[PDB]
């Protein structure tokens, strides 16, 4: 993203904190509002805000050039921060399920941070025609993300992976509901609504390509968890018994002997068991299978983007595609 | 509540479960929608649904008599179930946070096989679900956005209450310097009074197309006063109630809760009595709970509660008489009549 784009986006964050914790209200509960300021400051604005900045870029590429005022680009930035509040709530839920001090999280902090995005939406968007579509989008994406988290959990029982559950159909459903809706659909649909693009067929056209990009994003992430260079963090998907693309394709390709290695060694704490699974992935040619998928999926997605109709700009989707595939 | 009111309200619940789990959506993930039906069935419909039924009663007393149709009373019932969905989400999370054993005689959801900390996802899922119910039944009505905004605002405020409650503890040990009547009043207001008292009445007002900010303000003032008495009565009965009639053995002392009893005990205590609270309050040993209970008796908290109950009843009744605009006084007298001198 541009130096200008990053600086104007980051400049919004302190306002959102004041809006949620000060707002010149002279609160009767300053101790807990000061704590909530720290929860927001310590968890929301740090590292890459790729979903938030992607909301701004989406809007800038969908809106009429004449309507790209500083005021409208700032509203796009505020929507991006609502996406980052959602992201923060989900990472807090992950931190809590993993497991006072600086960086302490309360169990209800994830519910509280999630709820806060609706206060931001009400403050800035309640008088604009895009308001109800935007709040309904957040409601629907929230519900779908929760269903994705539950589907992922239904691949584990008594701390053991249920390998009978590791199908490509279930995997595709987990990625779609748990990740693709809030990561890929939400930023683009927000940009479209702020640009007063309400046509359901336009949103459906964007959705089809964004779910395809989302699936490759997660498959690449899964591949690199096992086969990536740590010095470019250490992957724990095998140890944690995750429903990974690697595990799903391993089970498709496995003979009975190879399947029994997965049953015995997948989702075990012992480092030796991780190396046994990695050795099986190498034997089954999962790297070559990933290489073929990467090429074939790139070509199909590029084709669908070139074919994008309903008055949608293809360059927006190419920018996203190029970002994920690193063309 | 009438036999009719209870049965018509209960008839709505299975429709809401179908709306959220069997309405032709998410056909690729039936195992999730089937599980979510079980989450709703366990956590939402087995209580007294006092907040849900109170939404219907509020609406019936606020709406113009000639406007009360079976169709509009059903919409009030659906809003009542949305309150019960919010409450279910909050209590799923609170039971995990407090590591509680039971809730309304049922094992806490987080204790059920293969849930534990996944109760966090179920909490967020149940809370998110009420906005899908609002969309289906209210999207075409003027009250739609005010009701959405009220639910999100009450969720935010309830979280401020829960987090303020947590700031009365340091790593599972009560901070007795934090146990002031000011902090107690703030915890009750934010953590329980907004969702329990303000939310049902404000929903009734919005469905009756009552949007006057001053009406909502006057309603809030009296409902926060009633809400404080209700929680003080609840706190008193945790220690001094009969387990067989309350339907629960009280563990507030064991849990180190910022209860009205603990707050008033500290106000009334000499330094020796303060030392007993410092040493024994919030301890797991049954002997420590008995020592605190015995100190509450020594300090005359039963007599103190009886005086508070009579004085606060009189003060709130006076305030309801002074309510202006066109708010029905009878709504607030009906709440008081239900609440005052209760033993459960
Ligand atoms: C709509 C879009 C494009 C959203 C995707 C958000 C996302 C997590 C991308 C990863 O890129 P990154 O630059 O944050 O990560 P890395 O440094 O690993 O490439
Ligand atoms: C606006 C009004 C008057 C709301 C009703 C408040 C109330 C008395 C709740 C009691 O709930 P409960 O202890 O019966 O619990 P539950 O209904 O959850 O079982
Ligand atoms: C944001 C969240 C999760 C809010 C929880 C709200 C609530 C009503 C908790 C119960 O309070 P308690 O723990 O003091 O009482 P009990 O469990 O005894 O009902
Ligand atoms: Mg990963
Ligand atoms: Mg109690
Ligand atoms: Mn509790
Ligand atoms: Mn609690």
């Amino acid at each position: 993203f541009s130096k200008e784009e990053s600086r104007e986006f980051m400049a919004i964050f302190p306002d959102i904190v004041r809006d949620l914790t000060d707002a010149g209200r002279h609160t009767d509960i300053p101790e807990v509002t000061k704590r909530f300021a720290k929860v927001l400051q310590y968890n929301v604005p740090t590292g890459k805000k790729t979903r938030g900045l992607s909301t701004v870029i989406a809007y800038k590429m969908l809106e009429k050039p004449e309507n790209l005022t500083p005021e409208n680009v700032r509203l796009a930035g505020i929507l991006g921060w609502c996406v980052e509040l959602l992201q923060a709530s989900l990472l807090i839920m992950d931190d809590l399920m993993d497991r006072e001090n600086v960086g302490f999280l309360a169990i209800n902090d994830c519910l509280h941070v999630e709820s806060s995005l609706y206060s931001v939406l009400r403050k800035y968007f309640s008088h604009l025609p895009c308001y109800v579509p935007i709040i309904e989008l957040f409601h629907d994406v929230n519900f779908k993300t929760n269903m994705g988290q539950s589907l992922d959990a239904l691949c584990m029982k008594d701390g053991r992976p249920i390998l009978s559950q590791f199908t490509m159909k279930r995997y595709s459903s987990i990625v779609k509901y748990k990740t693709s809706y809030y990561t890929f659909q939400l930023p683009v649909s927000l940009g479209m609504y702020l640009a007063d693009m309400y046509d359901p067929e336009q949103h459906r056209q964007a959705k089809t390509i964004l779910m395809e990009i989302g699936e490759f994003f997660q498959i690449q992430d899964d591949f690199l968890d096992a086969f990536g260079d740590s010095q470019v963090k250490v992957g724990t998907d095998i140890k944690e018994g995750k429903c990974s693309w690697l595990a799903v394709v391993a089970l498709q390709r496995s003979n009975p002997a190879q399947r029994q290695i997965m049953e015995e060694h997948y989702g075990r704490p012992e480092p030796e068991s991780t190396q046994i699974i990695k050795n099986l992935y190498i034997e089954l040619g999962l790297p070559a299978t990933f290489a073929v998928y990467e090429e074939e999926s790139f070509n199909i997605i590029r084709t669908h983007i070139h074919q994008i109709s309903k008055g949608l700009p293809h360059d927006l989707f190419f920018k996203i595609m190029k970002k994920i595939y690193k063309r």
